[PDB]
């Protein structure tokens, strides 16, 4: 029993983290086989931040201009390349601790574990979600660029996020590991801000199932609803629409609990309209939307 | 910026986890140097659970009765000993991945990271707190006994918890690594239940400081209070008393924010009396008590 914001074990990723310096800028890198991946803005100075031309900034750069440090052992950079917003630094040594890995891009609503790192040193791990507005509500201080987000499937590490910057609301923005930003954000100094966010409905439903699985059933009702009528109320509360594919995905959880998906949609509608009346669900006084249906099955089974 | 329930990286501990079988009971063990630590109830059967005599149950046991599996590599058990509620299994091989470690016992109010494991395999990591009633609100399923809780200090792993059982409220109980239970719980079948819990006041204060550090200041007031008058209100709300040593510990945070500790006690008193009026603090609609003052300084600095 119990329900916690549970991250993946981070050992496999800890062994890939290195420090990357270029100029006076130091950040983190990800060392897999004989390549080190890092944010390309490592090559920038305060001057070139309003209108950087990274193609120009990188052509004026040489290999010896990059210091890579795996702990104390310095790795020799024998090649440099830019892939979108990431820099790829070819090193003389293949990481002996390279796990079986994959570079995957995730969808808004999907979750991942973050290994916050500073100077190539792992500091902490936490679970995060890609918000509908393509930002993440992370925990990051100056020096954390290059920290990675990831999921573990079997023995395979699916890297999905590399950290680049903090937006004005205190939220975070970054790229997949191929260097392509999540959301409409750029690695240059601008007045960029996160757009309006919504609630990840299918996740709130997954979390209500987790609650029931844990014996919290006070919010349950005998009523049911149609997907259409549910969606008509959800949108008034800034919730994303629920699709048939979302109800199909919640099928295992519905079977394990004996509560139909549209039954649980009816309970949600009432919670939205009446609130919780000073009660809590799984230790929370608001509706949690950063657990996917998979996250629940994984922790509750 | 940001504030998350952040665990320690778990790599150092992942490399210590093994599987322990005795009879048809399989659970997890912790392998450090040439010793494997695990819950002693591994040696029990359903029959001997109402009145087990572990001294008798272990004398009738032989070394070959214990199968230890580090992944696929079986480790040969050359010795067995009981230390309070833990079993120590001397093995022929010293764990090459043993980190610098220490066995420490923690206090109610202190936090730690949990590496939930099943069949010796790390499944997930999460932050937990030792409650005032000596229980933890963990996340654990059948098969998780022997999972460990720990803190990392520099490069040293301070092990503080080994998981033994689930209580009826869905909360968890266990031992330090010397086999001594946290709280008045025993490793035998009884109607044992968690006693009444309280809120960890100094932690709620630490978390309010984290909020201010993150730009959430709506709950702040110009009023201040005395430690006595604050404690007189807190106890009405089932909060633990605040001591001078607690205010001294919150000194760094008070200095960094310019909010006196008793100023922040005044804000807390008002939150307790009026509630939050539909507002949130660091993404929460209730007052969070599972972050210590150290946890805040570590994540916010
Ligand atoms: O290291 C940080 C940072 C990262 N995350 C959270 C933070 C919170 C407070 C202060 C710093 C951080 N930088 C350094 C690099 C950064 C973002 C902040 O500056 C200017 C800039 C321009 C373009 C990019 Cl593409 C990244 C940056
Ligand atoms: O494996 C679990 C377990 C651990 N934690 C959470 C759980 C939630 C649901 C079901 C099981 C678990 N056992 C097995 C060993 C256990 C506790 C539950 O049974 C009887 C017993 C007697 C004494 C002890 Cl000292 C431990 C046990």
């Amino acid at each position: 029993s119990g329900f916690r914001k549970m991250a993946f074990p981070s050992g496999k990723v800890e062994g890939c983290m290195v420090q990357v310096t270029c100029g006076t800028t130091t950040l983190n890198g990800l060392w897999l086989d004989d390549v080190v991946y890092c944010p390309r803005h490592v090559i920038c100075t305060s001057e070139d931040m309003l209108n950087p031309n990274y193609e120009d900034l990188l052509i004026r750069k040489s290999n010896h201009n990059f210091l890579v440090q795996a702990g104390n052992v310095q790795l020799r950079v024998i090649g440099h390349s830019m892939q979108n917003c990431v820099l790829k630094l070819k090193v003389d040594t293949a990481n002996p601790k390279t796990p079986k890995y994959k570079f995957v891009r995730i969808q808004p609503g999907q979750t991942f574990s973050v290994l916050a790192c500073y100077n190539g040193s792992p500091s902490g791990v936490y679970q995060c979600a890609m918000r509908p507005n393509f930002t993440i509500k992370g925990s990051f201080l100056n020096g954390s660029c290059g920290s990675v987000g990831f999921n573990i499937d079997y023995d395979c590490v699916s890297f999905c996020y590399m950290h680049h910057m903090e937006l004005p609301t205190g939220v975070h923005a970054g790229t997949d590991l191929e260097g392509n930003f999540y959301g409409p954000f750029v690695d240059r100094q601008t007045a960029q801000a996160a757009g309006t966010d919504t609630t990840i409905t299918v996740n709130v439903l997954a979390w209500l199932y987790a609650a029931v699985i844990n014996g919290d059933r006070w919010f349950l009702n005998r009523f049911t609803t149609t997907l259409n009528d549910f969606n008509l109320v959800a949108m008034k509360y800034n919730y994303e629409p629920l699709t048939q594919d979302h109800v199909d995905i919640l099928g295992p959880l519905s079977a394990q609990t004996g509560i139909a998906v549209l039954d649980m949609c009816a309970s949600l509608k009432e919670l939205l309209q009446n609130g919780m009346n000073g009660r809590t669900i799984l230790g929370s006084a608001l509706l949690e939307d950063e657990f996917t249906p998979f996250d629940v099955v994984r922790q509750c089974s």
